[PDB]
């Protein structure tokens, strides 16, 4: 009766190639998640938070067990934006969006162009682990960044910013550093071309 699965991957290991290498999906998703699945599950297990969506959860984190805090936070919240992260991806994807998400993209940040270079510097300026994110909050989408596994899902007074995430892309270095080592910005300007530009619409017609 464990809370949480890992999910499968939309794509075989090497449908991002050369955004992102085989081996890094392979070890992220079997690996890392994989983790933050079982350490979840641990935490998850003398709790009465077992049975709601991991995305309920880390919005309840202040109503868990104090000594089960930080376990979830983490592991939870990592549960989270991997989920996520390989639904915003695919292959075969200049790609952009159309429609709605991309006029509220206009209004927020100008454009497309802009958008993507706020995004980046997000990203970049993130220092140490953690997410870049677009959200949407009070209907109207913005650029956060947080932390190691923290999801703006959680509140400002956890994860330092709020909304709800449409969109994420994951620069701990563990995601980039067998293909681009150092070099985040290559892995960044990488990115944009596996975004799934569909699945983020749904999911802000999903947010509002
Ligand atoms: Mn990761």
């Amino acid at each position: 009766a464990l809370a949480y699965t890992l999910p499968q991957l939309p794509y075989a290991y090497d449908a991002l190639e050369p955004h992102i290498d085989a081996r890094t999906m392979e070890i992220h998703h079997t690996k890392h998640h994989q983790t933050y699945v079982d350490n979840a599950n641990k935490a998850l297990e003398g709790t009465e938070f077992a049975d709601l969506p991991v995305e309920q959860l880390i919005q309840q984190l202040d109503r868990v067990p104090a000594d089960k805090k930080g376990a979830l936070r983490n592991n939870a919240g990592g549960h989270a934006n991997h989920s996520m992260f390989w639904q915003i991806m695919g292959q075969g994807q200049a790609n952009q969006p159309s429609g709605e998400l991309l006029d509220a993209i206009n209004s927020a940040f100008g454009s497309f162009d802009a958008f993507k270079q706020k995004f980046e510097d997000a990203a970049k300026t993130r220092f140490g682990s953690g997410w870049a994110w677009l959200v949407v909050k009070d209907g109207k989408l913005d650029v956060v960044s947080t932390a190691n596994q923290d999801n703006p899902l959680m509140g400002e007074a956890i994860a330092g910013v709020s909304g709800t995430p449409i969109l994420g892309v994951d620069v701990w270095e563990h995601a980039y550093y067998l293909n681009y080592q150092n070099r985040r910005p290559d892995y960044l300007a990488a990115f944009w071309n596996v975004v799934n530009w569909d699945e983020v619409s749904k999911r802000y017609a999903a947010a509002k």
